[PDB]
Order: structure tokens, then sequence, then C-alpha cells
């Protein structure tokens, strides 16, 4: 004594900083800085686009980037705030691009979260008291789930800038209101309190200036003010200061998004168009509408005229009935788009799978749940929830403005959650700061703070048996929140080794690798429109693969993607639009080049994901819906009572007591697409696609063969198998390697004909790379008469890995015509070891073709 105080209330926040940092850096660390800067997830690494780009032409930033959606290029909504704020704090730190800048921008968001604690405790502070704030401030360094995922190291989105500022725009606002409130003009603003409606302003601009739908905090600030004068007779507020600091916040941020409000053609809630400088600049009108009303109130306007209590409620209604009703005259646009954020246009979709759109306690397919509520939020939400349910009797009670406003908002985000998981974060804050209000009074009634007062140091008539309840209670709020915590921040996304190392192989391995890393800084200019294929400056060529791995592909081996996670490039076949999903589910080969050479296509990039569990979304992507995505898988595996292998083509069929596994095996059409084709058959069958890279093998599999032979199909059975079942005694699907080598095992005890394009069995690489080629065209006339041609050779991999091509011609007039895209002095590492070992009838030829032929289409011709 004195100290701790009042330093105690600053001691606190202090730890609670150190254990952000302990969770958001020191957890993740070795999974961010490893082999490389390893940014997490899709969305960060486009950051790293975008601010190397910056950064190279400050102080100026694209807003169409022709790299990615190729070739047509997408408009970039990422706001201007953290691009130049990346790029501000990377040419301070002088790293400008590469591992030195992703070195730099790992840390922006983690800071962003450890920082995220002010604006909690100033929030909590204004509607509540500086002993509850201290708790928010706590527990909102501890919060797990999207708001911790998204505000880790290394993860640098704009996420967790959202929540910061839509949190400090709450309370900076509500700061203003309470600074004003009762002084009458001319004591405000003058100067010294004009601070904090300015700020409030700042804060809301540079909500806006991060996210586009950031235009959303200006509604619900007019649904504060509205509820404020409607209920004039239940709830008392200075409404002529709520209304002046409310004007004032708008048009200060409408002059702070100004200068970005022009960067799209049209109008947009994602997009920078001057939408949203429209939706500022309004509900600034309309807060200065509400002061006049208030003005004329106070002289009985509304009392003089016979309206009565009833006289200020039904005008605003009215009034916010007009305004917000002749925005349906011109120009919409505007209203359509104001609408499209209520107008909720679920169910999706679809084609939805999705990830994100499934709602927040709703299971996925279709129960009800708290599950998601604990994951993300632990105990914070049951304290949060309750600790709501009390603050919607404190207002019906004392009927205080900001608890109201508080508890509106609060409403607010959790219909966006109830909507939607993609929306978690922004309840973080809510159940965090609500919470600490529940505690808050838990910790006055159950003493505590007796002692803590007279603890250091006074005399209090307390129970030490409240005390230690008031203690149990905060270990149940604190302890499964960390613990979750603890464990969601000790883990770092991002692409794996297997990603990284075969887009960097691509980014210096690939034709006119100098005039993209050239091309990836130009500052582009802003087209009109987009929906005519880009005037590239030189000759591009496209990278196909899924849409997951648009910005991965872009940013690490600096090439142009088909599709990017924007969710565009995607494409479909129930419409025939070329793009990934009609690409890599096309059923023959005509198509898949059909929609290739439409975009310009020359590698195409696949995945073991892409194999396996992703590929159903592919198919419901091109199908357009799930019932027709059906069709592409059949039965199951299972193991009966004697413990045996059995597929049962039935659901039917299926023993008794026997023990199933939780994986769909593929029906007989998706071995018969170009997924399966590239990645299980390793590029056979095919006239213009030739592997040319392959990743190591997927993760356990190179763990497996630290005592099992690979190309022995006897003893990789088995250990497939014995994993695949081991697991399935457990509810968990197999490894994507082992649901790799099933796939083959079903494969050839199945669908395969006689002999229709055979292949081994064996695990193969993480991630493949083809090239697509012309093909060395190869005809002739045959041994008449004869039916088929049938052509084969041995090919290695870059990870010494040896499988066999295949192909086999119709026969027609007696000249066969082959089109071999495999070719052998390449450069690539994966090269065949032996020639084309051609036959028809009893009569066999060797070829050996060179890439002068194969990549120029030259015909060869081969009588026998
Ligand atoms: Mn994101």
């Amino acid at each position: 004594e004195s100290w701790f105080k009042k330093y105690w209330h600053l001691s606190v926040l202090v730890i609670a900083a150190l254990i952000s940092v302990k969770l958001r850096i020191l957890n993740p660390w070795n999974s961010v800085f490893t082999w490389t800067v390893r940014l997490g997830g899709n969305d960060p690494w486009y950051y790293y686009r975008l601010i190397e780009n910056t950064i190279h032409n400050f102080p100026h930033r694209i807003w169409f980037d022709p790299f990615t959606y190729y070739p047509y290029g997408s408009y970039t909504h990422f706001g201007p705030f953290l691009v130049y704020l990346g790029s501000i704090a990377g040419i301070i730190f002088s790293a400008t691009s590469g591992e030195s800048l992703r070195a730099v921008l790992a840390f922006i968001p983690a800071i962003g979260g450890v920082l995220a604690i002010l604006p909690v405790y100033l929030l909590t502070r204004e509607v509540f008291d500086k002993r509850a704030a201290v708790i928010a401030a706590f527990l909102i360094a501890i919060v797990p789930g999207q708001f911790l995922q998204r505000s880790i190291l290394g993860f640098n989105d704009h996420h967790i800038w959202e929540a910061f500022w839509q949190v400090s725009a709450l309370g900076t606002f509500l700061l203003a209101y309470n600074r004003w409130k009762g002084h009458d003009l001319s004591h405000n603003l003058t100067a010294r309190q004009m601070a904090y409606p300015v700020i409030a302003g700042i804060t809301i601009g540079l909500y806006v200036l991060s996210w586009g739908a950031g235009f959303i905090i200006a509604p619900i600030i007019l649904a504060f003010m509205f509820f404020a004068f409607v209920l004039a007779g239940f709830v008392n507020a200075d409404r002529k200061n709520l209304s002046l600091v409310a004007v004032v916040t708008f048009a200060v941020s409408a002059l702070i998004y100004l200068p970005f409000a022009f960067n799209y053609p049209g109008f947009s809630t994602i997009f920078y168009s001057p939408f949203q400088l429209l939706v500022l600049l309004g509900s600034a009108v309309i807060a200065a509408a509400f002061y006049q009303i208030e003005k004329w109130n106070d002289v009985g306007f509304f009392e003089r005229v016979g309206l009565g209590r009833k006289g200020m409620p039904l005008a605003v209604i009215v009034l916010t009935a007009l305004i917000m009703g002749l925005f349906f005259v011109i120009s919409p646009d505007f209203a359509r788009n104001l609408l499209s954020v209520v107008r909720v246009v679920q169910p999706k979709g679809g084609a939805l799978t999705i990830a994100e759109v499934y709602p927040f306690f709703f299971t996925h397919n279709g129960e009800f749940t708290l599950t998601n509520a604990v994951l993300h939020f632990g105990a914070l939400f049951f304290f949060g929830m309750a600790g709501i349910l009390y603050s919607a009797y404190r207002f019906l009670k004392r009927r205080s403005f900001p608890e109201m406003a508080l508890l509106i908002w609060a409403i607010a985000m959790f219909i966006a959650l109830w909507g939607q998981n993609r929306f978690a974060y922004y309840f973080a804050a809510v159940s965090a700061v609500y919470s600490a209000l529940a505690l808050s009074v838990v910790f006055d009634k159950l003493h505590l703070y007796r002692a803590l007062e007279n603890a250091i140091g006074a005399r209090n008539k307390l129970s030490y048996f409240r005390v230690a309840f008031a203690l149990l209670i905060a270990l149940a709020a604190i302890y499964p929140t960390y613990i979750l915590a603890d464990a969601q921040s000790s883990y770092a996304g991002g692409p794996n080794k297997q990603w990284y190392d075969a887009l960097t192989w691509m980014r210096e391995n690939t034709p006119d690798g100098e005039k993209y890393d050239e091309y990836y800084l130009q500052l582009y200019p802003t087209p009109q429109s987009n929906k005519e294929p880009f005037s590239y400056p030189f000759e591009t060529y496209g990278v196909i693969s899924w849409w997951d791995y648009g910005h991965w592909i872009e940013a690490v081996a600096h090439r142009m993607p088909i599709a990017n996670p924007f969710q565009a490039g995607i494409g479909n076949k129930y419409n025939n639009v070329p793009g990934a999903s009609s690409f890599f589910t096309a059923e023959n080969e005509s198509y898949a080049e059909f929609v290739a050479e439409k975009l310009n296509v020359k590698y195409v990039v696949s995945d073991i994901e892409m194999e396996t569990g992703k590929y159903y979304a592919m198919a419901v992507w091109a199908e357009g819906d799930l019932p027709l995505a059906e069709k592409y898988y059949g039965g199951y595996f299972y193991y009966s009572p004697t413990g045996t292998f059995g597929y049962a083509n039935s659901q039917w069929d299926i023993p008794l007591n026997s023990i199933i596994i939780p994986l769909r095996i593929p029906s007989e059409l998706y071995y018969s697409t170009m997924e399966a084709k590239l990645h299980l058959f390793d590029g056979s069958g095919l006239s213009h696609y030739r592997m040319i890279y392959e990743s190591d093998y997927p993760a356990e599999w190179k763990s497996y063969s630290s005592q099992v032979n690979l190309n022995n199909e006897s003893q990789v059975l088995q250990t497939a198998l014995y994993e695949a079942v081991m697991r399935a005694r457990y509810g968990v699907s197999p490894t994507m390697g082992t649901q790799e080598v099933l796939y083959k095992y079903a494969y050839t005890q199945l669908y395969e004909k006689k002999m229709g394009i055979p292949v081994k069995i064996a695990p193969s690489g993480y991630v493949k790379i083809f090239e697509r080629v012309k093909g060395a065209v190869v005809t002739g006339k045959v041994s008449a008469n004869v039916t088929e041609v049938s052509v084969n050779a041995t090919i290695k991999t870059n990870q010494n890995r040896t499988f066999e091509y295949w192909q086999t011609v119709e026969v027609k007039n007696g000249t066969y015509t082959v089109v071999l895209p495999y070719s052998h002095n390449s450069d690539y590492p994966v090269k065949p070891i032996t020639p084309y070992h051609i036959k028809a009838g009893n009569v066999v030829k060797e070829i050996t073709i060179y890439e002068s032929q194969v990549q120029n289409g030259e015909i060869i011709q081969l009588d026998l």
C-alpha cells in the first residue's frame, strides 16, 4: 500500500497484455518461423501481394489484380488500411519483399490482438464501470475461437482490425456522448470537447477503410438514436448532444473515407465504392435530422399540435419510414444494396459448401447444439449470455441509455452470429464484455472486493466463505477458456512444405520467369469492366487448380491462377462456364481441353486433397446441386464379424456387427474424371498432359516407409488397410495418403475393366504439377488388319517414384494416330526412363521423341 493502487487496475492490464503475447506470439512461433516465414491461411497471403506491390509504388496502391482470376482479373476489396500499414511497417523495417517482408507482416495481427485490450476496456468503462472494464480487458486477451485464430502470429488478415476499430468506434462514440452529456452549447464542442466526436469519426472511417461492409456500423449507431427517441418517455438521454456527436462523427468519417471512395465502377457493399460514402454522409444528415426534431420537442411542438406523450416517437417513425423509404426512388442500386445486407438471401445454394455460411448453433445437418459456442468462446459465451440477461434488467430498472445501446450492438452481432459461422469474431468482444459485467456482480455481491479493499488494507464486514466461491466461479470462467485458447494458438496454418516447395519450384522453373516478377509489381489501372479477358503486355499463360490455392500460387509461385479464394473462376458444367470445377470434374479429355483452351491454361496443379476429400466439393460446384453430385460416389467398405475385405453396393447388404470405414468409396464416373486421371493415374491415359514435378510423399507415409517398401503392393496394402480400420474403430476417417491407396485398391478390384487404363497400388506425391502440351502426333499405317495400338512407357518422378504411362487408340482406315505428351530430353525432373514401346498386333517398335516435336506438335510417321 498504496501500491498496488492505483496500479492494481493497471497491472492486470499489463498482465493481460503479457498473456496475449504468450498466446499470439510465443505459442505459434515455431510454426510460423519455420523453413520460411509461414503466413497462415489463404487471405493473409494476398496482402503479402498487395503490400509488396504498394511498397514498390508508394504511396499508390492497386485496385484491380489481373494477376489472379486468369485471364480476367478480379477487383481488390481488401482495404487500404492494412495495405498501407503493412507497407509502412515494411519500408521502416527496411524489408520490401520475400521472407524479409513476411517476417514483419506476421507481427501485425498479433499486435492488433494485444492492442485490442484497450478499446474493450474503454467501451466497457463507458457503459459500466472501471472494475468491470478491467475484467473485460483481461478476458479479451484469452478468448479463443476465430478471434484468436485470426489474431495469431502470421495470420495477417483484415479480420482482427474489424473488431478492433468497431469496438473502438462504439467506445469512442459513447465516450463522446458521455463527455458532452449535460454540457450545453456553447461549452461543447470548443476544441477540447471536439476531440471526442472527431476521434469517434476517425475510428468509424478507419473501420470502413479496412472493411467494405464496415458501413454497417452507421445504421447501428442510427439504431441507437432511433430507440433513444421513440422511447423518450421510457429512457432518459441528452438527444441534443446525442444527435450533435452523431452528425460530427459520421461527417468526419465520411470526410476520411472520401479519398478512397472511388475505386470501384458502380455501387457495392464489399468494394470501395461511393456507396459507403453515401451511407456515412446520409446518416450524418439523418443524425442532423434527429437534432431539429428534438429541438422542436423542447418548445413543445408535439404538445401544441396535440400529439401528447407519443408525439416525438410517432414523429421519428414516419421520419424514418420516410428518408430511408424514399431511398428506393433514386438511385437503387443504393436501396437494393442496403437491403442486400438485411434480406439474407439464403438458403445456400449451392454449390455451398462453402464452409462458413453454415449457421452457428446448428451442427451441419441439422440439429441444435452449443458446441460451436464452446469451441469458439470457451466459458465466456455462457457467462456472456447470462451477463446480457442481467443487463437486460438493469435497463428495465434503471433505464440507462448507453446500456441500451450496448444491448442493441449485442443483439445485432448475435443475429449475424446466428446466421453464419463466418462471423464468430464479432461476438468475442460481446462475450468478453458481458461476462465481465456478469463476474463484476458476482465479485461485488460475493464480497471479494472485500477483501481486496480491506485486504490491503482496511477492515470490512465480509464472509471468507463467499470470497472462496467468487474465486471458484472466476475459475470456471477463466480455465476452460484459456485451456481452449492455449491449444488453439499452439498451431499455425498456412501451406504445408509440400505446397511451398512445389510452388517455389514453379516460380523458378517456368517460362517468362522474369516477366511475371516485373508484372507482379506494376501499378495496374482500373478497368470499367472485367468480363472481357485482360490485354496482357506479354504472352501470359494460366495456371489452373482448385480455388483454395489461388493466393498461394500467386504469392509464392508468382504465376497466374485461373481461380482464386475469392470464389472466382470456379466455373461449372450445368452451364459450361470454363473454370476449375468444370475442368477437374470433366468427364472426357476433350471437355477438359475445351475449358483449358478457353482460359489459355498451360500448367495444372493438383494435390491429394483435390483427389479425395475436396473432390466432392468440386463436383457440387460443377453439377450445381448436391443430389446431382451423388452420382460421383457409390458404396462403402466394410469388415464383417469374421474380419473380411468387404464392399456392399447397397447400404442394406452390410453384415450385422460389421465394422465399416467412414469413407465413401467413389463411383465409376469418378475414375472417369480429370482429377483422378491426373492424380490417381499420375497423368496416364492422357494426350496433352505430362507430369513435371512431385512433392514428397504425404506426411505420414514418408514416416511409414521408414520400415516399408513402397513398390511391394502386398506390403503397402497391409498397413493401408491396417490403418484404415484401427482408425475406423473410432469415428475417424483414415489419413488422406491412405485414402488414395484404397481409391486405387477399389478401382482395381471393381471398376477397372479387363484392362481399362490400369494403375499401380502405391502412395504418390502430396502435390503434382502437369504441363499442358500439344503432344507429338504419331500416325502411320498399321499391319492390316489390327484393332488397337497400345503405347506404354515407364516414367520416373523427382521422388525416385516410377509408374507407367499408357494410351490406346481406335484404329480406323488402317492408320492409327496417337498424341504423346511426355518427352525425353526435357529439363523437367520428371522424365520417362524408357522409350514408347508401341504395339499393333504381334509387331512392335520403339520410338524416342524430343520436345521440339512434342511441344510444337510435329507429326511423326510410323508404319508396320
Ligand atoms: Mn479473411
